[PDB]
């Protein structure tokens, strides 16, 4: 589905140089009214994401298993990661090459 403002932000922690399989990301809650479970506010959740081996759904599920979000918000977390990773991959394939 089209990218949207889900209430959950996912953004780069540093520039993507395109040379490695991993990128460094940060996730935080921008609008808690859009979540069924209201999390503790301990700041951004940092994480490295492997573009070759990992999916947005697996990382979202690991965040549920770690207690960061309510299980009824898993689809919102997964979509927020997916929207950001799709932009990173577009740039690697369609902009970054000479």
């Amino acid at each position: 589905s089209m990218a949207e403002d889900t209430g959950v932000r996912v953004e780069l922690a540093e520039e993507d140089h395109g040379r490695k399989s991993t990128i460094a990301l940060r996730l935080w809650v921008e609008d808690p009214k859009k979540l069924k479970g209201k999390p503790k506010d301990n700041g951004a959740i940092e994480f490295t994401f492997d573009l070759e081996k990992e999916t947005p759904d697996e990382v979202a599920q690991e965040m549920i298993e770690s207690g960061f979000f309510h299980e009824s918000d898993v689809k919102i977390v997964a979509k927020s990661i997916r929207d950001r990773v799709a932009l990173i991959q577009w740039r690697r394939e369609r902009i970054w090459p000479a």
